[PDB]
């Protein structure tokens, strides 16, 4: 009748719960080259990444510019929600403009403007050639910026510095390949496209192409835009706020709390689901027990992530007492998931290159970095000297259970650098091809399917 | 054994000391679903391994 | 013909400077006993201070509270200058408001003022108490703390609560005694003061008998109220700080830089003098040189503040190189003023009650406190615990050569907490009163002429 | 003009102080072996120690067992006065009592009392053996430890067990000789000393024959009792404890203050000179200049101790700003002294048996031992053992410039064990030994005549 650990209950401990370190991967059968593993995976039912990471919704990680180095490195950022929503929704519309195809609604002025007027936008914008309209909407000509870069005189209208039309310029539904070679014909670098009135529709450049070249495993849309997630959290401010990120073009929302197995967490993924799910993905918010996985995937989530107090020396862990280590929790949540094809994205714990692969062989089909990219290049932040060590230098976050809830008021700051965000993929991505290699999984999909050796304590000595 | 015990360290006053463990057990009823202390003691474990404590 | 030292010009090298770890104070015949020594010293030509300390003008150490603490304790607070001069004359105001003899300016109130409002009048002034007058300046009553306590309406007038006329006054002219003996026969705790016409003139508290009485050492003017200091730059926004604060009623300006040796300071210590001299005193910055304090003593100074990269590990000498050991400045500056009996302040340097002893032995006549005092609970800051240990949490600076300027770019707070500030005062006072003993000084001009032994290396192992 | 140091004064900065670490003893021309050096040097004017070593007046250091011990050494002892007067005279009777040529009032009880009557009296005087007289005062018997360990009766009384007359006695005045001979050739331990009525005058015994075999060296005076000193302090309170205190047999007063350059002091020393000095030696407190040891010689004592601040951390150094290296400071307090023939004790400073030849060469003719001592098992406390390490567990102090009114609350205690004190006395003679061969020096008073050299900063590295 009695349990061996205490008490008549035998569901009082419910299990035993293993953490990364608990854990190895054990060789298989292989004829898989690492440098030939194909490392692409879903994040969710209907995006699929070339290299399934992507980096955490916290301040001091991703802004537009980690969510382009991440895009261009094949996987996804996601935005941040602790700032104003029209803050938000302008570094969305920042990482969105970050490259096309063709630039669908391109920045344009005025022949009366002076060239002050279009340096300001030029900053503004962060590009350097504008199209001149005039009133009745007519190309006149284009200004560009070895044009102005010889004028003195920043009170000059663009009429007079402006280059005039005829301009080259291309039909609406030009080839790629006939709009480079015009524009390598004749040696510019825009190319303006109008439509059978002559009036100007949009610009393709080299650049775009060249970035093309440059960053071949690019996450992109139809559009040759560069895809990005924003965070939202629950409420009718949430809701506002995942509306303006809907409209500034996001491609990715994700219902961002600490505990996802609530009414309202579910209600919000629900509605946003049903509001505008035709355009965007809703992913479901943390989660760590297989009833809460299939509570998600009830409401509708198209990924569900997973991780609840997942470190060992967590605040959760420490200050509520709450917490399940990832491992488990990965394969409880993967139970409920993968029968409806929901993808997992394991959140939290992972230290080493090793753990992102243990945990794609548990189940999950991407992995989300935090502290790994705090100190990158790219994080923000701004780089300063102390004692000769490089640092980075610094009402919402409305989340009840959250870590900062829990922990005392106090400093936090000078997170360490740890140089350019393209090392440390490379680094990441070399761990997943080996441990592939040794597995002998041809992909993702197989990994998923690798047996585990559970190891002792003498086994961490 | 015989000897000497003394000085303790300082810590402030009491009621930080009781709103920060009140919070802590706030946090758990939340994370638990737990209105009451009598739904509290209805509470799941999960045991971890060595692993976990380090 | 060549120096020892190299070269061939024997005042290259102009001396050998002793700071304060390489003298001891050589014990003398003495009949004086620690506890009847008579530590009072002069802090200015006119203001002599029982205990012959000084606070810093530094935004760690000095504003409106430790000025109090330190004018009570029988010292003298200079408020910082890193503020806007509005907020420093303010500080001013309340050092200068915090007791008196008799409240000369009372806070008054009229009949038709609400609850709130004198609510509101008292939060600004931090007082419980006011008189009321009409329009024709008649004295018609009180409203004191016990009427406000126990009327739940906040909306209620004056009138309708306030204690009406007659009230217990007395005229101008009152002696002390008959005012509390009219305040203890009628057991009240304020008395009005009128004159022959019954306008009201003035106030008398029980509790300024009571302060006097609890601290015998305070350091006051005429009227009884505490003396203090404040400090100015130099330029055309110093000499407005300067008018204003004068004012505001402070007693002692110091016109504080990092280098004296300057003809603008010059020249604004001689303007200030001929300006507001007749009502107060005048405090030349920091010198390390004969010749600087002679300068300073020559533009008119009421005392001459000594000390120019003091420390050890000063920055001011690790980057600039520039320093003066501080004995040896105090004796060189010493030996220009004491001739005109322009008295001599120590700063910087000290850190013991020895050094305090030493640097008065030397010559000089008060002691300025900075880092012994930062950590006070008198002294600017909110009190926090920080893994267990007590830590004191937190346009202007335009000096040129200040050690802000030599400082890169950087994070400073968090100083440790140090307890109350009377205990300090009380253990310097104790290191001061011994040496006294040991060298026999009744007085601290005695002790202004006891030796030095030079010790060595080997003394400080 | 100007002083290199600073100001015009040149004697502000009187002298340079030499401490024990800045100086070593030059070796010279020497036939002298250390085992043959003789060690013997002058405590006062007329107590002349075998070895040149006091044990300081502190409670941690010197009690009834400390004094006994260093006086059977060839040392002496002071007993601390942190104690009331009534003990103070009991340690000293305590000494005073341990041995003797022969005992001149001896225990003695009587034929009524009991066996546990007799018990109490041992245990109270630490003693084995009683005489027992009558209500005549004639000699009825003696009863030792043999008669009563053998009695299960503790109720008896004396009449029954104890040895009847006649017995062993001797004539008064009998020699050494005959007495020893008598005791050896009845097998007894005792002997007592009759007159010519044969009424009781004294009391031999072979332990005291056996004591001064087994420790040859011991400090005596002519009746064979160890020699003793105490200490006093200034007042009508210390006059009470000064009689008392003679009375008891002192030998040696100590006036035993921080500063002795006091008027207090040197009328006390006076006053205690003028009215016992004929028969104990009165020793002057600590000093450490010429004059002052000057003053000590006029006011008459017969020995001057030396040493003020001493220690190079010494919290009179730190606290009060107050010192004097030891070097210079017998150096110049035995140009004062040695004209006169009065010997000079220098107390504090010394960690090393090579300080005690260096004080020793510097004029000194004692040495006071403080921390050295406080560790050893005849030191007062118990012994303990804490974490494996051996450890010694422990209205008055009116000085009012002692270190004890400088150094704040708090704990201090737990002195570290340090073993027997003949081992430490061997070490530190055996250095002073080693010294006395290097320099040539057949006696202290040649030791006093040795040169030093003075060393630099890199010879402690
Ligand atoms: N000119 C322009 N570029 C845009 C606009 N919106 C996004 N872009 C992107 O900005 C990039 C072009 O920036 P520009 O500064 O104009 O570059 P460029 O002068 O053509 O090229 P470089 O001389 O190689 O820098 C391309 O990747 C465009 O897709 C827009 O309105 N105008
Ligand atoms: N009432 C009053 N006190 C003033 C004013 N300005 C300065 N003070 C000082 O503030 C103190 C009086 O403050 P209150 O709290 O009003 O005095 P109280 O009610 O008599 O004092 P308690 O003993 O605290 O009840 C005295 O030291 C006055 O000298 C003023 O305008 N009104
Ligand atoms: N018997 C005795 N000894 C005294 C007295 N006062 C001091 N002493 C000293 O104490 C020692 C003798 O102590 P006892 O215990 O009687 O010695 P004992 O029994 O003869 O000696 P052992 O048996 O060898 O220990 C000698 O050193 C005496 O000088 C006294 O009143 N009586
Ligand atoms: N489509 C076009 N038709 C005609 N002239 C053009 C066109 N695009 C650019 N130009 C003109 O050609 C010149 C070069 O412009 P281009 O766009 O090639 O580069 P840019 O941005 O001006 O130069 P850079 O990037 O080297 O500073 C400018 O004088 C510009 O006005
Ligand atoms: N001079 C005065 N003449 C008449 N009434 C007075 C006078 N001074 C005070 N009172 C009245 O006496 C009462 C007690 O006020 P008092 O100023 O003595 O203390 P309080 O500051 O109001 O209260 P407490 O300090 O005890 O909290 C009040 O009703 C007040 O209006
Ligand atoms: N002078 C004496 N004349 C005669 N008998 C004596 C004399 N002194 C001691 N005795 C007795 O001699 C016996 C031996 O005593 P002794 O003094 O030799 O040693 P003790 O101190 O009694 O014993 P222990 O052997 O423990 O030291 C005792 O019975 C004692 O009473
Ligand atoms: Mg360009
Ligand atoms: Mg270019
Ligand atoms: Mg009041
Ligand atoms: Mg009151
Ligand atoms: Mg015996
Ligand atoms: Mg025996």
């Amino acid at each position: 009748v009695p349990v061996p650990t205490g008490g008549d209950d035998p569901t009082k401990v419910a299990m035993l719960g293993l953490t990364f370190d608990d854990v190895l991967l054990l060789p298989a059968a292989s004829d898989v080259v690492p440098a030939t593993a194909d490392t692409s995976s879903q994040l969710t039912k209907r995006i699929r990444l070339r290299v399934p990471l992507v980096s955490s919704a916290m301040d001091t990680v991703t802004e537009s510019r980690m969510a382009i180095a991440m895009a261009r490195a094949g996987g996804m950022g996601v935005l941040h929600r602790n700032l104003p929503v029209a803050e938000q929704a302008g570094q969305v519309e920042t990482v969105k403009r970050s490259e096309a195809g063709m630039v669908t609604d391109p920045v344009t002025c005025s022949p009366d403007n002076t060239l002050a007027e279009v340096d300001a936008m030029c900053a503004r914008f962060r590009i350097s050639g504008l199209p001149v309209v005039d009133d009745t909407g007519e190309l006149v000509g284009i200004i560009t910026n070895r044009d102005m870069r010889f004028e003195v005189d920043q009170s000059k209208p663009v009429s007079e510095v402006m280059t005039k039309a005829p301009l080259i310029t291309a039909k609406e539904g030009v080839s790629a390949e006939a709009a480079l070679g015009l524009l390598r014909r004749h040696k510019i670098e825009k190319l303006p496209i109008v439509d059978g009135h002559g009036k100007l529709t949009g610009l393709i450049t080299v650049k775009d192409f060249v970035k093309t070249e440059q960053f071949p495993l690019s996450t992109k849309d139809s559009d040759g835009r560069l895809l990005v997630g924003a965070a939202v959290g629950v409420g009718d401010d949430a809701w506002t706020r995942a509306m303006t990120l809907v409209d500034a073009g996001v491609d990715v929302l994700i219902v961002d709390t600490a505990h996802a197995h609530n009414r309202g967490v579910l209600d919000m993924v629900s509605r946003l689901k049903q509001a505008v799910g035709e355009r965007v993905d809703v992913v479901g918010g943390n989660v760590a027990t297989r009833a809460a996985a299939a509570a998600l995937v009830e409401a509708g989530a198209d990924a569900v992530k997973v991780g609840v107090g997942p470190g060992s020396i967590c605040t959760t862990r420490v200050v509520a007492g709450v917490g399940a280590p990832q491992i488990t929790a990965i394969l409880e949540a993967v139970a409920a998931c993968k029968p409806y094809g929901v993808p997992v994205i394991a959140d939290g714990g992972l230290q080493y290159s090793g753990d992102i692969a243990k945990a794609l062989a548990a189940g999950a089909s991407t992995a989300m970095l935090g502290s790994l990219l705090a100190g990158t290049a790219e994080s923000p932040g701004e780089l300063i000297f102390v004692n000769g060590k490089q640092f980075k230098s610094y009402y919402f976050q409305d989340d009840v259970l959250s870590e900062d809830k829990l922990v005392p008021e106090g400093i936090e700051g000078r997170v360490p650098f740890r140089g350019p965000l393209g090392t440390v993929i490379h680094q990441l991505t070399g761990g997943l091809r080996a441990a592939m290699g040794y597995t002998g999984s041809a992909t993702i999909e197989q990994l998923q399917q690798a047996q585990f050796v559970q190891i002792t304590a003498a086994g961490l000595k």
